[PDB]
């Protein structure tokens, strides 16, 4: 059997917004799907899930797909973070979407969500001039060319990217 | 006895709108006023006032005051362009105005004029960031501070060499 990546990813508990977190586990064991992969904990104090003296937190998988990055074997590990007493931490906005997912099953409720973001270069829009604006609004929306178009390479990047690890995206 | 020198300024045939032109002359004469200037010449080819086989100029002083940038006794000397037979020359305006002038003196016309420029640093708006635009219009106007403000060292050296010079300047 085989030695493999997984990289854990979980969010933290800042405020107002709550941030992704993931480091690299290395491991060697025969694959199987998220319920041969192990928990794992981290340091609290460092992601606002303690920054104090008693939170130290635990990592539960509960998503799993390749990593189209490393490739290979490797793969994502998403985690829900729990307390060492193996409840939801206080962080945690899974565990109350699974309790009303299950309570609403007979619905057959789905979702789609149209996921918007900006691009910078440091403080300034990777769109914009360096101290300036661009031209107005109107050409940059569904457009082409260098004049209106930026990040494109990335944005290409990161469909490549999703597509392989198995997400369904619909467009961009 | 005294040489001084003597900007000769005239304005030229060019399409659409006409230039201004200059060159220096060295005087080794007494001073008086207009009357005692000499009438000079220049070579129209270069000016649009020709760009052809026949046009040589005449400049003739109409208004005289001190040189503000070369300063001590040193003067600028407008000009009016004339054909070598003494007649205006056919991009001369001031003629036209010469005649309405004195048909219409008992009126006693009175002007103001209120005259706006832009500053460039090259093919950029000195007051534009490179590339780009700055914030919309509300906080230049009348404004402080080099957020808002654009050659403001230019614009005070320009008034004071007016006022050197003896121009009517009621503002700016």
């Amino acid at each position: 059997h085989m030695t493999f990546k997984a990289e854990y990813i979980w969010i933290d508990g800042t405020e107002p917004t709550a941030k992704l977190r993931s480091k690299t586990k290395i491991i060697t064991a025969a694959p199987a799907g998220l319920d041969a992969l192990p928990v794992w904990g981290f340091d609290g104090s460092s992601t606002n899930q303690a920054e104090g003296s008693s939170s130290d937190c635990v990592l539960k998988p509960v998503f799993s797909c390749p990593d189209p990055i490393r490739g290979g074997e490797d793969i994502l590990v998403l985690c829900e973070v729990l307390d060492t007493d193996m409840t939801p931490h206080p962080s945690n906005t899974r565990a109350a979407l699974a309790e009303l997912s299950e309570r609403f099953a007979a619905q057959e409720p789905v979702f789609g969500i149209e996921q918007e973001y900006t691009f910078f270069k440091g403080t300034r829009p990777l769109g914009f001039p360096e101290g300036g604006f661009p031209a107005a609004q109107g050409g940059y929306y569904c457009g082409v060319g260098s004049d209106e178009i930026f990040g494109r390479d990335v944005v290409e990047a990161h469909l490549e990217n999703c597509l392989k690890a198995g997400l369904g995206i619909s467009g961009i």
